[PDB]
């Protein structure tokens, strides 16, 4: 099964190449309570994120191993894939501190 191995609260953006700034995820701008889940068997995790007022699932990206994880700033954090770079500004230092950690140990059991 998919267990929870942490979240924290964000408001989780994207980059917009072409622009070159952030648009939030899903189209408005707001906190989401932004999960790590990890799968047994395949040793899979993955980040989840549902907008806190209206549950709309604003993230849903896969961790593989290796992801380079970038804290740009005490509460900015930010990652990419091929096609989309993804960016959460946290609620507070103590929100990132404990995601940052999360992945850094996630990506220690890949
Ligand atoms: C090599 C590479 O991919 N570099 C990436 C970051 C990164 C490094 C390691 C691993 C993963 C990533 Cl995504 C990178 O530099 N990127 C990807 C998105 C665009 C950007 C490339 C250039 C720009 C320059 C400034 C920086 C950026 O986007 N910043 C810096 C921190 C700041 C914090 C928050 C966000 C929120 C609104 C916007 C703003 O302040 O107006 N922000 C920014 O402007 C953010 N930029 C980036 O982060
Ligand atoms: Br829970
Ligand atoms: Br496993």
């Amino acid at each position: 099964s998919e267990q929870s191995i942490c979240q924290a609260r964000a408001a989780v953006m994207v980059y917009d190449d072409a622009n070159k700034k952030w648009v939030p995820a899903g189209g408005s701008t707001g906190f989401s309570r932004v999960h790590i889940y990890h799968h047994t068997g395949n040793n899979t995790f993955r980040v989840v994120g549902r907008k806190i007022q209206d549950h709309q699932v604003v993230i849903n990206c896969a961790i593989p191993k290796g992801l380079k994880y970038n804290q740009a700033t005490q509460t900015f954090h930010q990652w990419r894939d091929a096609r989309q770079v993804y960016g959460l500004n946290f609620g507070s230092k103590e929100d990132a501190n404990v995601f940052a950690s999360a992945m850094m140990h996630a990506l220690e059991v890949l």
